[PDB]
């Protein structure tokens, strides 16, 4: 069986995971586990209660990992139990994966150091110091990793990793299973095609937050450095 | 405070719900409910576990009810307290809505007599016997009622209800902050795209499905009848 992890951590955003989840959980012979300290309970960002299947200590050896993003993205960045998690399920894992903010704990672990990378758009400007190569595009790929924006980038990533792992026959018919074929009503997904005033609104909401993840990058990055 | 419910039931297809939720959760002055019998844990067809917030008894008046699909769709359509509360929100909600073969339920609760209405490809012949007018587009609208077709039909139609319920600026703005633009790797999600080896497999591994629901369909019917 595939083992395919998510790690689930405080603050996630819920449908950074929820979404290839669903989509992996439909494929033949894959065991999908939802990752953190110890089993039990854990919050998402809107308020949504998820539960851990697993713990560190305990989780398989993965096939895939796939790292969210969220809110608590900050706190995962300086976590050297999670960080050292991610470091070893990497090291043998045949895609290691992330969702929006999910790249910068990828980064702060030292997985994209020379590596091409995306991230939100938002937060785009804390890659580099992360040691990566910056990439304004939805899905960047380098090697075995593959980093994508959007809350539901993980489900369109999800049916390539489906056609690698098995065959695009498979991706297609779990594409067909589930009806999906998206067409959102409004075309403002980027900050290359919404309008400047939306542009902005955005931006301010999140002036403090990377504000923030602008302090917490520089220690992460400190720590890279030793 | 908007009052945005969701039904949430064993076997049901998780991301039916959590698409739409965190769309929905990030707008202000709007409180969101999972509803079932009573709080407590209740599992994904997947086994991903989540939560209900609320009993049907202590529901808020709901200005939106969105009935996800699912497996679990098949022992709701003869859940006569779960039906009888959908009823019951749907006299006086703003909207009503549902993703997938939710619309079965909505079927089974009588509230698609005389209505334009769509659900999942391969179940699209239940409609009928339920009183529906059957249409094979991806999102119906008929009044207050609206059916979307697709595990992400409710992550579309939310950034519709948003433009609604405030405005397209604010809808706009939602979009950009999930950084929302999908582009899935293969097309083969409808029957008319697919190919039809992929067709024939999917069509297939539904069909046990679909005898056991017709049967359901068939006794829903009869209670509608009287």
């Amino acid at each position: 069986a595939v083992q395919i992890g998510f790690l689930l951590f405080p603050e996630v955003q819920q449908l950074d995971l929820t979404g290839p989840h669903d989509v992996l959980a439909s494929l033949p012979d894959v065991q999908v586990h939802l990752i953190w300290k110890e089993p039990g309970p854990v919050v998402a960002s809107s308020g949504l209660v998820l539960q851990a299947t697993t713990s560190f200590a305990d989780c398989p050896p993965l096939d895939v990992i796939c790292i969210p993003g969220g809110t608590g993205v900050g706190a995962l960045m300086e976590d050297p139990q999670a960080l050292a998690f991610i470091r070893q399920q990497a090291a043998r894992a045949r895609y290691v994966t992330s969702v929006c903010t999910g790249s910068l704990v990828l980064g702060a672990a030292g997985l994209l150091q020379g590596k091409r990378a995306t991230t939100h758009w938002a937060y785009h400007e804390l890659l580099a110091p992360l040691g990566a190569i910056p990439v304004h595009e939805r899905v960047v790929r380098d090697g075995n990793l593959l980093t994508g924006t959007g809350i539901t980038a993980g489900i369109d990533f999800a049916l390539t990793l489906a056609a690698e792992l098995f065959d695009a026959a498979t991706a297609q018919r779990v594409q067909l299973q589930l009806e999906y074929a998206p067409a959102p009503p409004f075309n403002a997904g980027s900050p290359d095609t919404a309008p400047a005033s939306v542009v902005q609104q955005a931006r301010q909401r999140a002036a403090d937050s990377l504000h923030k993840r602008r302090e917490i990058t520089l220690r992460a990055a400190a720590r890279l450095a030793a």
